[PDB]
Order: C-alpha cells, then sequence, then structure tokens
C-alpha cells in the first residue's frame, strides 16, 4: 500500500549579511515545500527514502558570502551559533554564495559527473530514528515541543541547519535558493481535511 | 524470549441507529479485549504479527443499518465524521449490518474459501511506526495523552474507527459484534502488578 | 517520473424508487471521489491502469429494487433511457438492491473467490482513446462542453450510466452505496491552484 | 514513410530584470524556430522523439539575474506567477543567467561529461498526450483556442515556462538565449500552402 | 471486447468532365458506405486495422479523363487544388479513367500478383492521430466542426481527397467507382439509437 | 558514518544493609558511566550493539548478604519492591555478595569458560523499542518525564533495576561494584556543546 513519489520542489529563498545569520528547518513533508506540503497531507504517515537539500546560486560572481548546511537530529539539542560548531555536523557543506551550479544535477533528477563543487547534501535515511514517520503539521509540532522539545523525536527525523556570512552588506543581498529534491513513500491514506 | 500466542476474542457489541455514529478503540494488548488485557500485562513490551477486527451479524437478514470500519495511525489526527471520510482509511470495509457471517472463518482459525463478504479488516503491522510497543494501561495512555496527544504515537501503534447507521430506529438496536483475532509477540515478562 | 497509487473510496450513495432513475458520473479523478480530487490535482495528466465501480448494499434482505451500471465513450452519444438499452452497454452489471455484499473483496483490496455475485464493474483501460489525460475540473469541463460535447473526447476516457428502478415507494429509499477502486498512474507535477 | 530529422536551432532571445517576467511558448514546430517551422509545414503530422530547449549565456559572470523553466501539459492550466509555482513543474530548471555554456554539448551535438551545470531541460515526449501531432500555424492555434483552451490539447503536446528575475535593472538586459534541439519524425507530406 | 470484420462495399461513383473537380470523404464508419455506417452504430469506438479505395473502371478505352486520389490527415489544412498539389500527399495514385481493373484483386478477397495497375490505395493506419475513435454522424460531425475545424482530429482519422479532370466533355460522364475495402476493429457495443 | 566502540567501565559502587534497598539506572550512555558519557556526548544519536552490567566482589567469602539484577522497558512500569518482583524480570541474576569473580572475563575483554557463577546480564538490544536513540543528558531526561513518564520511551531503552539485601548490619557494607561492559555504535557528530 506504498505510493512511491519522486520530486524536486523549492524550499527556500536566500540572502547574506556581513554578520552570521543561522536557522534551521524541519525535515518533514509539510515544511520542505508547499507541494509535497499539500500532497503528503492526503496519507497518515511516510517514509524518507531520499532527502536532498541543494543550494543554486543566482547571483553574480561578485558577490560576497557563503553558505553553510549540515543536520540535527535531536531537536532537544541546542542550534549551532558558529560555522565551526555546524562543520561538525553530518552532511556539512560550505561554498560560496555564487557557487553551486552543479547541484543543478539533482534537481534536474539527469545523471551527471561534474558534482566536486556541489553546494548540496543528503540525509542519513537509514540512520533514522525510525522509518514511518506521521505527518505533522506546523500547529500540532509547535503545541507538542511547547510542553517538551522531546516530544519532538518520534515526530520528525532530523532538522537541516542553515548558516550564511561572509556577505558584504548589513541588509541582506539575495544570493540564491535552496531546493529540496525527494523520494518519500507514502502510506495510509486519509481525508486531508482530518490530518493534523 | 519471544512469547507467541494466537487467539480471537470478544472485543466489541454493536448496535445500530438511524442517525451516523462513529467510535474508535486503541489497538493495543490492554484495549482488544479482557482475556488479552490480563495475560499480556505479565510482559514488558509485544508487537503485532497479526491484528484483525472482524464483525459478526447476530440480527434478522430484514434488519436495518450498515457498519464501516477503517484505521487510523496518529492519533493526534481527528476522527473521521462521515462514511465518505471513513472510506479512505487504510483496511476500510462496508457491510449490512446482517452480513458478514463469512468472517467466522478467520476467527474459528480454519481455512476458508467464501471471504469475499467477511466484514473483516486487517492491520499493516509491518508499517506502524516501530515494531515493539509498550505495555499500557488505560489510565496511564490517558494522562499521557492528556499532556499532548503526540505522547501517544510512541505508545499505540493505531486505533480502529467504527461508524454504524442506515439503522430504522433512533434507539439502538443490537446487530452483531466485533471480534479481534490476533498473532502477538510477547517480550521482557514483568509481574503485572508493576505494569503501567 | 510515474507515481502510481492504488486506493479504494466513497463515489455514490445510491436510493430506490418505483420509477427507472437514470444517471451517469465522468470517469475522471476530479469526480471519481473527494479524496483522488485532491490528491490527482497535484498532477498534470494521469492514466488509468484500472478501474472499478462496486455497488455494496445497506439494506435489509426484504428491499424491493435493483440497480444497473454500464460504461458509455463517447460523450455526444445520448445516455440509455431503458434497463433494455443500458444492457447492451460494455461492462453491464445487474442485481438486487440488497446484493453485492461479495464485492467488498476488490474494495478490501483482498484476495477472494465467491465474486459471482459482485454487482462490480472494470473499465476497457487498453480499450480507451488514448492512455494519458489531462486533470480536469467539473468547471472547465463543463465550460468546454458546452461550446461542443465532442471537446470532451480528449479530455475524459469514459461515463458510468447508472440505472435504479423495481422499488416499492416513489420516495428514494437508501440501498447502498457505489465506491470507486482505482490504480492511477499521475504524471507531471503542478501546484494544484494552476491545474483547472 | 517517416522522414526524421535533428538538429538544433534558435528559440528565444533573453534578457533580465529587477522584477519576475513569465512568459510561456508552445512547443511544437511552427514555434520552436523559424527554421523547424519553414520544414515541418511540408508534411501533416510529426512526432517528438526529442525536444531539449537549452539556455546558453553571453553575459559578464557579473551580470546578476536568473532564468527558470519547466513544462505545463494542460493549455487550460493556469500559468505559474513565481518561481515556488514554477519549481514545482516537470522539467524544471534554474540558474544564474551567466551560467550554462555546458549546455552547449547538447546543441552541439558532441557527446560531453561535465553537463551538470547545464541550464537545459528535456521533454517527456513518452508521455505526451499522443505521439503523432498535426501541424498547426499560431493563426490556426489561435482561433481554435479563441472558441476554448481545451480544443488545444489534441493539438500540441506541452508549453515550456520561462521565468526571469533576480536582475539588477528594472531595464532588460540582455543575458543569453534559449536554442532547441530536436530529432522530429514527420510523416504524410502536403504542398506547404495547404497546411493550417 | 474486440469484434473484427473485413468487408468491402460501395464507395462513390465517379464521373469525369473536361475540367477538375476536386472532392475529398472522410474516413470513418459512417461515411465510407451505407453498409459499414449502419453495422458499425452498434459500437462505440473502432480502429481501422486497414482501410483501402479502390478504383473500378466500367467504360469503354476509349473513354478521356484520370482520376486522383491521395489523404489529408489535419481537416483543417485546406483541400488540394490542382493534381500538383495532390500529387504531393500520401497514397496519392493516378491513372487513366477506363484503367484499375487489377484493383479487383483487393475487393475479392483473393490474392493475385498483376497489380501494378490497381488503382487502389491503402491508410497509414499506424500512423494516425491515435488508434480508437469514436463512432460519429455526419450530423454531430457537421456541428462540431461548425464550431472549429479542430474539434475534428479526435473525431476522424484521415480524409480522402479524389479529383478527376482530362474528360472530353463539360458533362459528367460515368466513368466508375470506388469501393471501400476494410478490417476494422469495432468495441463498447451500444444501442445503435444513442450512437451520434 | 558509524563509530563503533568497545570499552568496560566502573558503572557503581555497591553496598549491603539486612534490609532489601532497590535501586535503578537508566540505560543509556549519559548514565553507565563517567567515560562513555564525555565521549558520547560528541555524537547525536547511538545504539547498543552490546550492553552487559556485571557485578565484580571486593569483600572477604565471610561477608553475608546478595545482589540482584535485571531489566524494564516501560519507565512508567513501577519499579520492584521485593526480590520475588524482580526476580521475574529479563535477565535477571541472583548471587552472593562475594561471587562473581568470574565476571572480570566479559570485562577484560579475554576469551573463557567458567562463567557459570558470574553475576552478569546482558541487554535484548534486538528487542528495544528502536535501535537508535538520541544522546540525553539527566537533566534533560529528568525535564521530560517530570511532565511525563513517558515521553521517555522513546530517549530511553531500558533501566536496570539493583536489590541489595541479606546484609548482617543496618549499615552498608562495601560489598564490591558494578562495570559496565558496550559496544555502542555512535553516529551523526555534533559540538558536544551542544548536546542535550
Ligand atoms: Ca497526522
Ligand atoms: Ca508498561
Ligand atoms: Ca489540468
Ligand atoms: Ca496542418
Ligand atoms: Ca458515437
Ligand atoms: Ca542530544
Amino acid at each position: 500500500g506504498i505510493t512511491v513519489l519522486t520530486h524536486s520542489e523549492l524550499s527556500a529563498e536566500i540572502g547574506v549579511t556581513d554578520s552570521i545569520v543561522v536557522s534551521s528547518e524541519l525535515v518533514m513533508p509539510y515544511t520542505v515545500g508547499t507541494w509535497l506540503r499539500g500532497v503528503a497531507a492526503n496519507w497518515s504517515k511516510y517514509s524518507w527514502l531520499s532527502v536532498r537539500y541543494t543550494y543554486i546560486p543566482s547571483c553574480p560572481s561578485s558577490t560576497a558570502g557563503s553558505i553553510h548546511m549540515g543536520f540535527q537530529y535531536d531537536m532537544a539539542d541546542t542550534v549551532p551559533v558558529s560555522v565551526n560548531q555546524l562543520s561538525n555536523l553530518r552532511g556539512y557543506v560550505s561554498g560560496q554564495v555564487w557557487s553551486g551550479s552543479a547541484g543543478l544535477c539533482f534537481i534536474n533528477g539527469t545523471r551527471c559527473s561534474d558534482t566536486s563543487t556541489a553546494i548540496s547534501t543528503t540525509l542519513d535515511v537509514s540512520k533514522l530514528g525510525k522509518k514511518w514517520y506521521p505527518y505533522k503539521t506546523s500547529a500540532d509540532y509547535a503545541t507538542a515541543v511547547g510542553v517538551d522539545v522531546n516530544i519532538a523525536t518520534p515526530l520528525v527525523p532530523a532538522r537541516l541547519v542553515i548558516a550564511l556570512l561572509d556577505g558584504s552588506s548589513s541588509t541582506a543581498v539575495a544570493a540564491g535558493r535552496i531546493y529540496c529534491t525527494y523520494t518519500i513513500q507514502m502510506i495510509e491514506p486519509t481525508a486531508s481535511a482530518l490530518n493534523n
């Protein structure tokens, strides 16, 4: 009763400043993107066969700045505050805010060789707490972690932390965007209106 | 250290009215029936190798009404309120309140062919959040979900929702009953008095 | 880039009167049911690997009436007005309004033998005009056929005509319902908001 | 009676501004380019064995801006209005307005490895409504969709939507151009003067 | 559920004048002949496994005139106005108004060798827009193309254009006739009275 | 990305009195010992390939007293209060407070035969709720179970309960100590300062 789906989609718009800015995003259907959010809601649970966040630039080669990404798995753990700490994470990747074009290969689904430069990273998937996670909505998840953060580990597999710095302006400069490419298995359908 | 057991037992008495009535039952040792409840309490955790709820009629062929069953896996999800929504669920089955005799085959354990008409449904089991669940008691479970519903996913694999309607009276008419047939693996024994 | 999905869902509620009543439903994602309607909208086109409408009773064995189903493929063709005409159609099935329980086998997905009595019918699929059809919405389709019915053949594969008669009352009596079981291939994803 | 032809040709000139600009082009012989337009007109119908739109830059590495491409198949569907929506489409590709040189490989017909960075995308072809489409002219097509958009699905296989933004000027800056590389099968010759 | 049928039948009476006269006939069950018209109406859709129009003479060897035939596939395309244009068409054949006797071989169904002289032509069949077409009636088809010609491509596979000239009189002289030999697959039966 | 490590370490000092004293310890990296606590903190999650608690004596053969050990898996379950209840647990072991020297074999890592007398016990490991658990700190864990005990099952695999009695004094007499020998798989590194 598995419905397998492979798709790429926009995940976040990216900008750079001269001071470091750290952020994180949950790695669950509801938050990766608007498309998958609407689709996955029609199923009770899901499993990540593959999830990869890849950064694609949209700025001039003269643009100052660098982007950093990595994964965390215990939402209770505190979020990195420096490139140093972030570099220790699983799947850590780093690159110039104007580099990463080679990552298109993964999004397009096409097969390619020159990937060395790609600012793209993939999830363990096989090392996650469990295989089948329940589809959650921000609101519901929010309330849960509101009671206690640990209530989250059985609700979400991991979070992607991002850091942007080395920019030339104190005012964000659009650098590019992060796309999410995934192969998800969705099971146990439900009327979407009932899925919290 | 596994103790495997296969047994059938009464789960619920069923009645029909002219207005739809939706209910749900947790799919855990403690709530499937009085027998298994007492037995499983002597073990710390368990796993469902097979769990099937099957409806058996006890009324005349002239009895008005229909029965509906399906599964949900995220206790946080809201319970169906209409046959339409319920029909989307995994393992959805529907039938006349006086049909379903063929389901006896499964309960009796005997091998049979003419199952088409059986108002019986089985759990994914292999698609549950995890394999080994802790034996819980209503009280303990109740308190947990009282704090937050999501605390439930790591405590119970699924819930069986039931709907009854199309009856001819506004006053429930005994139609039949739901029996649970299961093959459960029980592990890590404990003095029952300590199992919450 | 195919996303295959197999699912059963409620399609229509059925009632009987003493005078014949003929109706028809388009066999496209948008109209088979509310669930698939929402899901399929996220893809540009689709293909039916299998589509079957099966009637399940919910009334007493004493209920008067019979149900009739068949398929038509040229929306320009006029709809049958008598059981006689309807009996000529592809996939024609007929049965007592209280029979058809055996059809549950198909919905449940389970394997069964005693299907003889099932008031269920399946689509040619391999004999449809084409394989890949565009996802359409009632409104859009309506406007198209408003200009000319033939504009419909490249938009929808077929329609299911239904007839109900032999009832004992002039006022509809709830007899049962038609469920749709399908295996659909969905391709070329799109933001649902853009799908007309 | 098939006449197979493989050729690359200029499809569109591209410019960038600081505000998003979305456009689309039909994927049929008449509109891909002036060359194929004149050639294909000598045949009644055709089939796409392969069609790929690839973007080639002509600006400095310092040029601000990004280009976006994807496919739609139901001309009745509304055109994307944001990068987000566009990213959901089949064959979606994105890149800096000054990147994409690697795509030359495809145009030249030569065999190459370092394609990762290529801002190029190819059509399903095997998932199109049908295989053989009639050669149409803008005028004729225009009149048809004027009556009703759906009259288009049996006349054209798909449309390529394009989006340009992230530029530094409100006045378009020439960034590069889109070339179309195709392998088309042309059948049933006709005097070109008669082909509408 | 396919009903295959092979049959020959009269399609049109032919006459010649000293000025060219061009005409065309749709290649669909309803218009090839009175016999097939009545038969095919009992089925919803059909497919041409083989369709051949063959001219048989009935005049003296001294009769002046020549006959010309060819196929067109986009009803929107304008009809040829000269032998020159017509000669470009698929399946173009030409011959003296008193020649063509050898074509009898095809009609009779018998096997023959001396076919060189036969004024007979066959349809691509495998290169048609689609395989299964809906049975249409002149009236319905007429109304459709009345709205827009293109609505026709999904309703009919092709048209046979005919040209007659080189006659010795300005008043038509009976030369012979065109017979249609076909192998058609008919599917999805329907009461003929409902087939439009 | 797995870092496997096998090591033995001191877990607890043991003393005996004439009245029974029951205690328990969580079976997670942070609490087994000071060494592993510091090491494992550098990784996000871990898995127990093998965990064994073994008691080693340090008293005279004349020392009165006995030691008892067993495992529990649902932290919500109440802790045993008598040897009788404790004897029902998984991995229950019992022995004289001055026996158990043979257990050294396991700690030393060396291979040995005369293990009969060893007061040592090992964890199911394969029957735990899940395989990969998040590294937790006492404080964080404490707060979680403070909200609700059940929040613990997805944070810790099991607890080791210990009982000491049959001593000759009401004042604890140092009997020996419990060492923990484990083979742990650590994954997804993190800066230790961030691990809660
Ligand atoms: Ca949910
Ligand atoms: Ca318990
Ligand atoms: Ca659409
Ligand atoms: Ca044309
Ligand atoms: Ca028709
Ligand atoms: Ca942690």
